[PDB]
């Protein structure tokens, strides 16, 4: 779920952009400190912001999570990108939970929508706001 200081882009960004350490367990640590839970799984894409701004104009497609949303676009190139798993939980102490790696180079399915009209930056009328599938 999203924390309020945050628009959908950002979010996005924040979660499946900005890889802050190469380790999972510290990269999930800003997730889960922002959701106040330990997520059970997150995919960090290995690429720019700008480039995913950039699929966000490639053909429009349904997407496989949800048939009735048309807002989806495929990424067209592969990427490189890490796949985050919790091993271990901690439920009253979030910063001990532990995770999982897997780097893999696979596609991806990005929905895009218009920006946030008060908060996000206009150099980007279309962002990304929820990764759909990798393949
Ligand atoms: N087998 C597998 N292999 C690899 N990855 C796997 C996998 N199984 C699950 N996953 C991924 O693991 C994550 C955890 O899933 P899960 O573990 O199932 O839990 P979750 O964290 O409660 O769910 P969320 O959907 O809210 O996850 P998210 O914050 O990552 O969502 P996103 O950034 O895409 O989206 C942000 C928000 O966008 C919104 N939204 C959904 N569809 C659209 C759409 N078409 N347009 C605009 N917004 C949409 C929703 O409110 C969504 O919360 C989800 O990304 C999932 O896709």
């Amino acid at each position: 779920m999203k924390p309020p200081q945050f628009t959908w882009a950002q979010w996005f960004e924040t979660q499946h952009i900005n890889m802050t350490s190469q380790q999972c367990t510290n990269a999930m640590q800003v997730i889960n400190n922002y959701q106040r839970r330990c997520k059970n799984q997150n995919t960090f894409l290995l690429t720019t912001f700008a480039n995913v701004v950039n699929v966000c104009g490639n053909p429009n497609m349904t997407c496989p999570s949800n048939k009735t949303r048309k807002n989806c676009h495929h990424s067209g190139s592969q990427v490189p990108l890490i796949h985050c798993n919790l091993t271990t939980p901690s439920p009253q102490n979030i910063s001990n939970c532990r995770y999982a790696q897997t780097p893999a180079n696979m596609f991806y399915i990005v929905a895009c929508d218009n920006r946030d009209q008060r908060r996000d930056p206009p150099q980007y009328p279309v962002v990304p706001v929820h990764l759909d599938r990798i393949i």
